[PDB]
């Protein structure tokens, strides 16, 4: 996250930490939201990479311990059947892994709240994006959770040609491009959280950022629109 603020510690509790086997040591490469106690949603271009992946819950300090972590391995990862890797721009990054094991809920690991099929929310709505990824374009990870406020920009803003244009479909989230504040690598997969009706839910999995840099005035982050999703995740949980 570019442009953030760090997070208190138990301020997201949905928020996970997909990291990979590195030689001996792992490393953070994504974001992901918890949604069950043995299934987290990340996007799919995390998992395009057939590596040893684990999850981080109630993590704060990446480099430290804090005393609150759950290490947990993936044991089936379940990408959408129409993502493609060469063509992100089409949509669909979006991916559900089970858990090897259920994690045990407490005060910093909850499940996130997912919105109603079909909801948009208005122009300029009041969201959130957290993550570990780069603070800067090009820069390093965050050693601890960083948040930073990112208001909608509805579709026909966003897929205008000031904007991004038709890169952007109606199945994504644009938030953003003030050219201070943004998703940046590292952050992909994790939540988008928005204030709707009094509560926190998870409307957009980060998903790319412009080749010209993370914040770029006028190129909003773009998120997978979660609210596209619910069926298909509700259908994938039942059936494993
Ligand atoms: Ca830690």
């Amino acid at each position: 996250v570019v442009g953030g603020t760090e997070a208190q510690r138990n301020s997201w509790p949905s928020q996970i930490s997909l990291q990979y086997r590195s030689g001996s040591s792992w490393a953070h490469t994504c974001g992901g939201t918890l949604i069950r106690q043995n299934w987290v949603m990340t996007a799919a271009h995390c998992v395009d990479r057939e590596l040893t992946f684990r999850v981080v819950v109630g993590e704060h300090n990446l480099n430290q311990n804090n005393g609150t972590e759950q290490y947990v391995g993936v044991q089936k990862i379940v990408v959408h059947p129409y993502w493609n890797t060469d063509d992100v721009a089409a949509g669909y990054d979006i991916a559900l892994l089970r858990l090897a094991q259920s994690v045990t809920l407490n005060s910093y690991v909850q499940l996130g709240v997912l919105p109603r099929a079909g909801t948009i929310l208005a122009n300029n709505s009041p969201c959130y994006i957290t993550g570990w990824g780069l603070t800067r374009t090009n820069g390093q990870l965050a050693q601890t959770l960083q948040q930073a406020y990112l208001p909608t920009v509805d579709y026909a803003i966003c897929s205008s040609s000031s904007y991004w244009g038709s890169t952007v479909k109606n199945s994504m989230v644009c938030a953003g491009g003030d050219g201070v504040r943004s998703g940046c690598q590292g952050d992909s997969g994790g939540p988008l959280h928005c204030l709707v009706n009094g509560q926190y839910a998870v409307h957009g999995v980060t998903s790319f950022v412009s080749r010209l840099g993370c914040n770029v005035t006028r190129k909003p982050t773009v998120f997978t629109r979660v609210s596209a999703y619910i069926s298909w995740i509700n259908n994938v949980i039942a059936s494993n």
